[PDB]
């Protein structure tokens, strides 16, 4: 069972566990039965929890960031169900004892032993709030569909959970010995080493003598700082460049390792190719030893020094700024230190940026105050795990302070926080441990960690670090391992279809390859690998029975897989879509969707709900990847092309949306229809513009029948081809219910637009921080600070509300000009 699981791991991670043990790395061997025991104690703690406890790790709570309403209640061994009429006020518990009290009258004869199960989902409803709190009642109320529930006894959820079983006296300036390369080249050779903590320099960049393009330095480089000033963190980085610039290679390595010790003495560098120094750049080797550009260096022996421990550590106008500053202000924030520490404690990013990192008495002095600094908010700790912030005390206090997140903020940023993984120095981090902890306590968190490390295993640089985590994962989670594998054998098939479709659709027509496609589905290992997973997009959401005649392919250039699904026991909400796309890369989308998604959370935090459509998309392999499917909506191209025989036929363009909202929505509910559109077309024109969305034309524009608009195809953002204010005259005529002159309508839009946007403003230092953090990714619209300043510019975070405001007026009427 042991050697099943081990090949089971090596076939999810797509990484065999023998490469691991092929390596003879300590670091790796350390990392692996330290992680593994940290894993195993969770799935200890996991096996033994209360049924409630049990819901709380695999079903958490999907809650929103009176009136009556009627819910469907039935019983898990029973087809009968009773319609009752509730309130949304009312709570879970209440529903329970009149299902109970239902059965007792048909049956003929405790609420506080059942959980409500939402009909076909892994969503519970439970705990103490109103059903008006739960996003699937919230869902329900909108669409003005039934809630559907299933009454869960203790018992059946213990039946889950039981069967899901398992020194100071060195003085000498630093100095290496750069021995010879073995590279590829038209010119000479440089190789240019600097000594980083951080993005900060410890000392000026050291470049070597110009050689002829095997080539033999055998030279001395000599830094200018004290062999004890170096910090723990302390990284030596190298480029190889030729000179008559062009950039050949770099490589980088930590001078003290994962046991504190101070690396001697021969060092063979696997140099990894440029598009001078990159800091940020990971302190592996090239894995690809084969075809890699290597640098021999010289470590020189001081003798074992380790570095001091934390007890040795320990031993050993200014409100005006503090709001980039100037040599003397830097000194008075340093000398008035313990005054940032007493009076001034979310002031300490400040504080860390103006200490010498290349002087251990400032350091010493420093972290004095950091073991002794009260706990940060979570937004101040977010900050302090940017590269700007290297010290490995600093990364310890930063998740001390990180702890008191909720499993829905851990969510909301766990994207940025795996991003934080690349930065690391050492496999066994305090982040890692964090992440795995929060995973194996939260099925959802463990399904979103999986998915981030797994999309990120075909890039070299990365896949050493993700495969560790995800096979430590699943020595604390055999069952989740086993549902995730079923995950990857339908993508596994996704792919092998969409190979299939790339090529059928350049030999035949669309009817034919769609046919062919269906008979390829048709098939037993189709039929069994693509039916009864749960959603990679969502884990709540189950994907039952492939419905096969429904399944089709879009005709963009990737011609991706439009597969749908069906089931009995969720009835219309098992209805569901997934989009499979393979060839472009989708984390660009993705960090835009989960933007525009916390943006909404924001919103309805302030009571201001714009009618989102946050929808899923995940990538999950190589430039591969699912979009959740939003049923009931086209494109507003599809709607203008103004098709003869319908009932939007229109007498003028213009009308075309207005006549297929006023087909979708006949009678009475044209009115909500048209609020639907004017709230979700208020806030992707905030959206938009905030995070510099462009080349948004009709065919990257949909619509629900609801009237909800949204967007689609997201391959740009933050000015990358600043993006003006847009409004478009076809979506200003539906706002302005079809009449020409509707100011009441236009205005009372333009209030939504000002709301929106104003509450996106004072969590400006949430965004600066969450893309900042983003940087990570290597995403080629993310790379400097010119991309962070554009959001500086579209929130106008330097201003007062006021100013801010009259500049937002200024873009909107811009706009409005624009707009015919
Ligand atoms: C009916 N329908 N629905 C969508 C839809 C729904 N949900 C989504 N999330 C997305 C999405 C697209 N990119 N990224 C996300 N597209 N797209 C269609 C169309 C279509 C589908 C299938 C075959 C032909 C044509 C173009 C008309």
């Amino acid at each position: 069972v042991k050697k099943l699981i081990n090949s089971q791991i090596s076939l999810l991670i797509g990484k065999g566990l023998h490469e691991f043990d092929s390596l003879r790395d300590p670091e790796v061997n350390d990392f692996r039965t330290k992680m593994r025991q940290f894993c195993e104690e969770a799935a200890a703690h996991r096996q033994q929890l209360g049924w409630v406890e049990w819901l709380q790790y695999s079903f958490p709570l999907q809650l929103e960031p009176n009136r009556a309403l009627l819910v469907n209640v039935k019983f898990e061994g029973s087809e009968e169900s009773f319609t009752f009429q509730v309130s949304t006020k009312d709570m879970p518990l209440a529903l329970m004892a009149c299902a109970l009290r239902k059965k007792a009258t048909v049956f003929r004869q405790q609420p506080e032993e059942y959980a409500l199960q939402v009909n076909g989902r892994h969503e519970y409803l439970y705990g103490n709030y109103p059903l008006c709190h739960f996003q699937y009642i919230c869902s329900c109320l909108h669409s003005g569909l039934t809630p559907h529930l299933t009454m869960v006894h203790s018992s059946s959820i213990l039946a889950m959970r039981d069967e899901q079983s398992n020194l100071w006296s060195l003085e000498q300036p630093f100095s290496i010995e750069l021995i010879e390369g073995r590279k590829v080249n038209a010119m000479k050779l440089v190789v240019q080493a600097g000594l980083f903590h951080g993005n900060e320099m410890l000392c000026k960049t050291v470049s070597s003598s110009e050689v002829n393009v095997e080539p033999v330095w055998k030279q001395r480089l000599e830094f200018d700082i004290s062999v004890c000033d170096l910090p723990r963190m302390a990284r030596l980085c190298f480029a190889l460049y030729a000179v008559v610039d062009c950039p050949i290679a770099w490589a980088n390595l930590m001078l003290f390792d994962y046991k504190d010790q101070l690396k001697t003495g021969e060092r063979c560098l696997y140099m990894w190719p440029s598009v001078l120094l990159n800091p940020a750049g990971t302190v592996r080797g090239n894995p690809n030893t084969e075809s890699a550009a290597a640098l021999v260096i010289y470590l020189p022996e001081v003798a074992p020094v380790y570095f001091p421990a934390l007890e040795k550590i320990l031993e050993l106008l200014r409100e005006i700024l503090e709001r980039e500053l100037y040599e003397h202000e830097k000194d008075l924030v340093w000398k008035m230190r313990h005054e940032v520490q007493e009076h001034f404690p979310e002031a300490l990013a400040r504080l860390l940026l103006v200490t010498k990192w290349n002087k251990h008495e400032d350091v010493a002095q420093m972290l004095y105050l950091l073991c002794s600094w009260p706990e940060l908010p979570v937004l101040s700790a977010l900050e302090l795990l940017d590269f700007s912030f290297p010290d490995c005390y600093v990364g310890s206090f930063a998740i001390k302070s990180l702890r008191k997140l909720t499993d829905d903020e851990l969510f909301q940023y766990l994207l940025q926080l795996v991003q934080v993984l690349k930065y690391e120095s050492y496999l066994d981090c305090e982040l890692t441990k964090f992440l795995l902890g929060r995973a194996l306590a939260n099925r959802k968190i463990g399904h979103f960690l999986f998915w981030h490390l797994r999309s990120e295993m075909h890039v070299p640089s990365v896949a050493l670090r993700f495969g560790l985590i995800m096979e430590a994962y699943c020595r604390g989670s055999t069952h989740h391992m086993k549902v995730l594998m079923k995950q990857g054998e339908a993508l596994s098939k996704l792919k092998a279809l969409n190979d299939f479709v790339k090529v059928s659709s350049q030999k035949t027509t669309k009817p034919q390859t769609k046919e062919m496609m269906h008979m390829c589905m048709r098939q037993e290992t189709y039929m069994e690998a693509l039916s009864h997973l749960q959603s990679p997009l969502d884990p709540s959401t189950l994907l039952e029975e492939v419905c096969v005649e429904q399944c089709t392919f879009m005709d963009s250039k990737m011609k991706p897989l439009w597969i749908m699904y069906s089931s009995e026991e969720a009835g219309s909400a098992g209805n569901v879509g997934i989009i499979f796309k393979n060839g472009d890369d989708l984390r660009q989308d993705m960090l835009t969707l989960q933007m525009i998604q916390l943006m909404d959370v924001l919103w309805k935090q302030e009571g201001l709900d714009l009618r989102m459509t946050p929808y899923g998309c995940l990538p999950t392999g190589d430039r591969t990847g699912l979009i959740e499917v939003v049923l009931h909506s086209d494109t507003i191209a599809n709607i203008q092309l103004n098709k003869s025989n319908m009932a939007a036929t229109a007498a003028f363009n213009k009308d075309a949306l207005l006549n297929w909202l006023k087909s979708k929505n006949p009678g009475e509910a044209l009115d909500r229809a048209i609020e639907e559109f004017t709230l979700s077309c208020a806030g992707y024109c905030v959206a938009t513009y905030v995070l510099g969305i462009g080349d948004r034309h009709s065919d990257n524009i949909m619509i629900r029948e609801s009237g909800q608009l949204f967007h689609i195809d997201f391959g740009h953002f933050l000015g990358n081809f600043r993006v003006p204010f847009i409004l478009t005259y076809d979506f200003v005529h539906v706002i302005q219910q079809g009449k020409t002159n509707n100011s009441e309508k236009f205005e009372r839009f333009r209030g939504y637009c000002e709301r929106a946007y104003t509450i996106l403003r004072r969590h400006g230092l949430l965004f600066l921080h969450l893309f900042a953090l983003m940087r990570a990714a290597g995403l080629p619209e993310l790379s400097c600070s010119k991309d962070i300043q554009y959001l500086k510019d579209s929130l106008a975070l330097g201003k007062t509300e006021e100013e801010a405001l009259k500049h937002f007026r200024v873009k909107f009427n811009e706009a409005l000009r624009e707009s015919w």
